């Protein structure tokens, strides 16, 4: 029970656990496409005597974090450990040896989804983004007189299939994840994929239509078995015009009764409506977890609100280090200190916090986060606050 | 077709008009329980001829703002047109004339609980608080090590019959409602009606119990048709310790399978689970409607964030005044102008910013809100935050 | 937090308890009843400093086992430890009291009927019956021509109003427990209760009525929500005429669609119609289980086959002793040794096959019972097997 | 409306035929493959002046019974009367000419899968196996500390491609079949379509994956449209340890809910699990239907439980013959007599008891088994019973 960089060898092995572990999995025509984004040294497997029992890999992916600071992150996927060797710490010792290796290579942060709520919590990974699931009864959906792009004469929408403009989907997600928390460079092979997901599958999903704008563009497909039901896989928009002309299109469905989309909770769809109440919340989830790799370099990277004064104090982070932490102008400096620790937090509560998703006084009062100060929560809340709402760019 | 406060005599037409308005009627025994919640002149009905065919009153209530601020507040409830007389604009003519009576009277804001969400925005009414459901599978429910109250020794929790333990609920709930934006005065004939719903009821709903400790309360009953539901009608919880301890007990109703909450977005219980997941939003809405009757006297009554620094500006609300506002040292000062606006919103915009529910962000993305300088949204963002979570008090 | 009998005083605490432990419990007025079938001494509570947060008793019940012998049995019942007390070993400890209690009594069996399926096999407890759910599409049910009872002439089925007829009921249902194994009796304010849930409860069950033969009887009742379905509470037939009449008289429910009844897998109703597959079963379940008190005195009580050889062997039972088994002419002595064992089982184990519910053969495969010899386990399949098929009498 | 033997021209009718007949219908590429499993004369067709209207056949098997002994066993299939010709006795005819056929080449018995459940019984058939789904829980599922294979150290069963593996899964069901009543030999082309059908079909059935041990296998897929259920098509375990193993496997698939298996009564999954109940009944029905073709042939060929000591009787088969019975040392003596019968039975009462799926007892009671002397039922339950539980091989 040895612990590896695979080898050219022990890959078909890893793809029969994938298929074995994922029910999404693609195949492996699929997986040599994203094999170009896992770095040399990117994989871990475990072999028995031999045949894989366990992998773990990351991909070299860049974020998008408050102040639009993109940094290199350290994306966790394809981990699986055989049914036939649970129980068997192959996950600990995996997630351990891939941190050590993150961690020398010089990634700030790591990343992942959860297939679970509650296994990636003890390794250091926190929920960073919130996914919400809006649902809109299209029958309904009066426009607010506020609603921008309302007047008479022609739209800037077009209707088109996706296949015939991937360049200005790739300039609009482009100019999108550089200016949003949460933000991730879609590199091509996953366009690749991206398309070929667009066109309908023999007995699979139906095609994907596409509502493009000049700032925005909207994927979506009717649902496999629900026929009044679109499901808008994707939509992205870097203006408010855009936003809402998009959305104007989609409520234009007169075919279908519903409009489904995984989205955040700042979404501002429910404010452009006569009726808050036809957007429908139906489903919330954890998004993106992250992996706080290195405290201080972290701290430092991102910018903070600007709208709260100067402020001092010492962070400690279980078994993690502890920081003079100072912040004003919207940025941090952070610093070693052997002080006594003003706020106590494991690693996973900073990764939470990190793109302001999740408020300080949320994580103090359930006691993930210790302070004796209340002025001093409030100070972090207001600091850490993401003044552009953090957004989910793809699952990986 | 004449407007007029009822008479004695108009009363038994107005309980007809609302058993077949409202389904959750509970009869003339105890409409005369609420009626004592309505002063003197609170009231307007529509007679044709003659039978009631339109009614709708305020109630004398305490809303707590941020700042633990407690306003007078007129509760807009028991509105109804017959079904024999829409589109024939009475609720427009009712709501026009309780809205002069209100504003006369003195009230700096009304509120209301909404059956449908499209029709009180044009009456000036803004989605103040927000319900969220939570529903947990308490079978895989593991407290974190952070949790609060999980040493070993007695439990600080009594499961109690309601109605043998009245005085201490009152006790907690009016430290409550005092120190949460959203609290309202709960007064005794709402307490007679309360405890007169935790009997089970002939083919009705199941007894309900309580979970008591020195600072919260929560109750709760079996759902009449799901036997593995548990249904929290009420958690009040002042300390954070006794929120923990409360769930703890609730965690602990083994022949459960799924306990079910209405709570509020920042409620801290799935921070509290090794699974933050396993507290699934099952169902989200609008709570509490509040229509802004006296722009300076309201803006002038609340606090503000202490960690924005002092700020001006000119705020315009569409046919309710134009004022310079100066915001600094978490108080505002609110005076006539007529400078040229640098922010403008309809009234029921406002009402949604007042409670710190809704980011002006968010409202300003839709065009809900217009400002030219996006420093100033920012400014507004920050200012109108509240520290504490706003929540919903109860349904009127 | 200390261990006593409840006084006087201790039970209204207990009441309320019940109520919140317990979804199908009846109520004070109900529960003095049943008060009637617990010996002096027969309860537990655990106070906290007080109010009840844990209780435990038995009843004083009659078992009927192979052989048409008639056991004094401990009926564990009304076990409960309040959700604010759970993982604080309280029921470990209230059920090692009630255990030392029977066993000085000199009960050498105690039953109970399990909420759920893996809390009681760690305190000696076995599954010893099996509940099943046949549902009969009576529209397509044609007897079979070797079924009796289908002659010309009249019926001797009668309907009935269950309250007119108690005593012919309380007689058949006499015969039927002392000839049945898992049969109990049946005391006066049982009977009380079964007629109480008769008749029709306003928004609750629907009226009950009563197919009676000189030699069985069926209560039943249509569902509270499917008017299709009629639920067949209760049948005790004594002879094989008297269960066919029944069963003819309940095909006969002709404005009904469906007939549903929990019975044992040996009720032979499948094969009294010319498709067997007719009566589907729906549902099944652990019945009654048995901690055998007493490892000599319950083995040598009941009768085994006469068909199986003499025989002698050594069985161990973990921390219940080792004996000398000696099985011949359907009787079993049973005497103390230090002789090497030939067979193990913990104390569970051997409360299944002690009504011949569960084959060795089929606990041996799960290595729940170990011998190396499977001659033995041929012949203890062959003696614990029961002629007369084991049943369920009512829960507790 | 003549009956005869197919020619090469009557198969294309006879195919159209089963694509109408038989919604399971795989096609001629593949009917090809169990048309080698007919023997010549194996099959009947009922042309209409001309169309195929009716078609019959039976495959030449080897049924495992009690005492392992392999019979050669007309296994009766692709029965089939065109909508167009119902009622006009087809059926009867087709039946009874394969039945004169299968008799005259010296078959004991035949058998078939029934697609209802009240056709076969007149033509002499009885269910003589029971089928069984069990569906786990597997998020609850604890293996008890009695069961096999839970000690450190490295697994023995593996995760793999089935394709890859066809001798390990050939040499494993061979061992397997002839040691468990029920068991049939499984020929080349079988194994062939079992294979074809592992494979994912473009919008059909998921991949199958394999789980392998040296005496055990288990072949399992993902649910179509649940993706939270595993359902095990066949697991074939020859020891306790490789059942055991197995189980293991499968409650390790982590990313499922549910794992679902259509298995036997005497399966002893539920007593490996700390909770018996986890292991949840969810549906049974009726298996493999025997037809006796010659009675003293068969009662003959079988063995009888060594643990009842020698007796004899007369049985009488209605319109089957009368036999004097002798049963000794597990063997049978079966010989004309017209000595009084003492036990009588329709002939498909026999095949029920004739791999110990039914017992005596439970046919005697619904009068399909007639004797005055219920010592000789206590005799024929003990020798009919079989020490190893029947089993399902494949259906057919
Ligand atoms: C060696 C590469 C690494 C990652 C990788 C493949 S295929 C593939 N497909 C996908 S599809 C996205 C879902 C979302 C949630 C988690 N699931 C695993 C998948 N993702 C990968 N990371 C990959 C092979
Ligand atoms: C004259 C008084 C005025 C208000 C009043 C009654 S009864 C009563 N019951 C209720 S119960 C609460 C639900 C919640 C949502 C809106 N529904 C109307 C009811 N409420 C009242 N305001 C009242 C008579
Ligand atoms: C002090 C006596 C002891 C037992 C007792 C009562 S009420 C009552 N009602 C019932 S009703 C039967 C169900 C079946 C499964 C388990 N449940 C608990 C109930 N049973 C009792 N033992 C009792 C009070
Ligand atoms: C001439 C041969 C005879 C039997 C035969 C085929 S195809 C085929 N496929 C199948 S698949 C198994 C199901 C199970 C229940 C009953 N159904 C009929 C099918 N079976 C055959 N006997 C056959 C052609
Ligand atoms: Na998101
Ligand atoms: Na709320
Ligand atoms: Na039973
Ligand atoms: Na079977």
């Amino acid at each position: 029970v040895t612990l590896c960089s695979p080898t050219e060898d022990d890959w078909p092995g890893m793809f029969l656990l994938a298929a074995a572990s994922f029910t999404d999995f693609i195949g492996p025509e699929s997986a040599t496409a994203w094999r170009t984004l896992v770095p040399t040294d990117g994989a871990v497997v475990v072999r028995d005597g031999s045949e894989v029992v366990g992998m773990a890999l990351y991909m070299d992916l860049r974020l998008t974090v408050p102040g639009e600071v993109v940094l290199p992150t350290a994306g966790l996927s394809f981990v699986a450990v055989a049914p036939t060797h649970r129980r068997r710490g192959l996950l600990r010792a995996m997630c351990a040896e891939l941190h050590r290796r993150i961690a020398d290579s010089g990634y700030p942060v790591a990343a992942l989804h959860a297939s679970e709520g509650g296994i990636y919590g003890r390794f250091g990974y926190g929920p960073a983004t919130t996914l919400h699931e809006l649902t809109v009864d299209r029958r309904f959906a009066r426009f607010h007189a506020d609603a921008p792009g309302g007047g008479l004469g022609g739209s800037s929408v077009r209707l088109v299939r996706p296949t015939e403009h991937r360049g200005e989907f790739e300039a609009i997600y482009e100019r999108w994840r550089q200016q949003v928390p949460g933000g991730l460079l879609r590199p091509q092979v996953l366009w690749d994929e991206l398309l070929a997901e667009a066109k309908a599958a023999p007995g699979g999903d139906r095609e994907s239509f596409a509502l493009l704008h000049p700032d925005g563009y909207a994927l979506y497909r009717v649902d496999r078995t629900d026929l009044k039901l679109a499901r808008v896989s994707e939509l992205r928009a870097v203006t408010a015009d855009a936003h809402c002309a998009l959305w104007r299109a989609l409520i234009g469905l007169d075919s279908m009764e519903r409009i489904s989309i995984i989205t955040h909770p700042q979404d501002p769809l429910p404010h452009l409506l006569t009726d808050t109440r036809l957007a429908r919340t139906t489903w919330r989830q954890d998004g993106l977890w992250l992996r706080i790799m290195n405290v201080p370099a972290a701290l430092e990277a991102r910018g903070y609100a600007h709208e709260v004064g100067e402020f001092s104090t010492v962070l400690e982070v279980s078994d993690g280090g502890r920081f003079a932490l100072k912040i004003g102008d919207g940025r941090a400096r952070c610093t070693p200190t052997d002080a006594a620790a003003e706020i106590e937090m494991d690693r996973d509560v900073l990764g939470s916090l990190y793109l302001g998703a999740h408020r300080a006084s949320t994580l103090a009062a359930a006691n993930r986060l210790r302070t004796k100060d209340s002025q001093l929560l409030r100070r972090l809340d207001a600091a850490f606050a993401s003044d552009v709402p953090v957004q989910t760019a793809f699952e990986f």
